[PDB]
């Protein structure tokens, strides 16, 4: 008698028997997390984390819509946290677009006629912007969190450089050097807990890995006149990694009607995660343009 193989586990050895899942068309798990109201919800909102993290680091940001009766539902993308797949590695960067699309279609089954939103910092903020290009009219709203539009110029030269040599030859394990965690943020603590979480992948980027990043911001620069989501905007002007240009652009160059850009003067990256004063805004302006568009 033929017998069940092994449950298949994260990449630390959990079960995903026990854990919310998704598989994808790839037949790769997906960890997923849920934070639903008591009541009816008035929307749903996807949240999209960027390269390197996970879904984990949006536990307040996710509370806080919950507490506006709003269903947030994120998951961990491919070769990130607690989902399958070597780590930050991706065949082609539209897999996490595709995969941000299952999820929504299979949350709309379960919930059918209520308003969805998505939410993405950095990566996962081009992840948004291609998934509501790919869907013109089908999301209510965007919140962008320094979403990368433009990388740092000086930088992007180097990851430029390194993909023509590696797609010139055969070098799968040529890699840049780690994100240098100190841009991150002004808030120290911060950095600190970038710096201590296992799930957070701080190795140096795979030219692979680059080039799939370079090619999501190409992509996004091709549509940003396909974009027509309201979206609401927030950038750091010190922001080391997504370069601000980038967010004066998708608000020069997206179509939408209904866009706002919000820029916190000397702010690092990861603006959810910055000093106190600037986190407390993040919150409270994300709380305000969620609000007026779910009321
Ligand atoms: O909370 C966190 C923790 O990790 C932080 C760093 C990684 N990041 C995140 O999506 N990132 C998206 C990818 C960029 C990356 C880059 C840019 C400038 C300098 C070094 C590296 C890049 C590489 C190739 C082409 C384009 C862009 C870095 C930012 C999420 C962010 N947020």
């Amino acid at each position: 008698m033929p017998e069940e193989s092994s449950p298949r586990r994260t990449p630390q050895s959990i079960p995903y028997q026990d854990l919310p899942h998704l598989v994808n068309a790839d037949g790769q798990y997906l960890f997923c997390r849920y934070w639903a109201p008591t009541g009816t919800p008035k929307a749903l909102i996807f949240v999209s984390h960027g390269a390197g993290e996970h879904s984990g680091r949006y536990e307040e940001l996710a509370r806080m819509l919950m507490g506006l009766d709003l269903l947030v539902f994120a998951h961990d993308h491919v070769g990130h946290g607690q989902s399958e797949g070597e780590r930050m590695v991706v065949s082609d960067f539209h897999v996490f677009v595709r995969d941000v699309l299952q999820h929504v279609d299979s949350m709309q089954k379960d919930y059918p006629g209520l308003p969805v939103f998505l939410l993405g910092h950095s990566m996962g903020g081009a992840i948004a912007i291609l998934t509501a290009a790919e869907r013109p009219g089908h999301f209510a709203g965007m919140v962008l969190i320094s979403p990368l539009v433009l990388a740092n110029p000086e930088s992007a030269t180097t990851f430029k450089v390194l993909a023509a040599k590696v797609l010139n030859s055969v070098l799968p394990n040529l890699s840049s050097g780690p994100i240098d965690s100190s841009v991150l943020s002004r808030n120290k603590t911060e950095v600190d807990i970038y710096n201590s979480d296992p799930l957070i992948c701080r190795a140096g980027l795979k030219v692979c890995f680059g080039i799939q990043l370079l090619n999501a911001v190409s992509r996004v620069e091709r549509a940003l006149p396909k974009l027509t989501v309201p979206f609401l905007l927030l950038q750091g002007s010190a922001d080391r990694l997504c370069d601000s240009k980038g967010a004066y652009l998708l608000m020069e160059l997206a179509k939408s009607q209904d866009k706002t850009l919000k820029i916190y003067e000397g702010a690092y990256h990861v603006l959810h995660k910055e000093l106190p004063e600037v986190t407390n805004s993040v919150f409270h302006e994300i709380n305000m343009w969620v609000s007026q568009r779910t009321a």
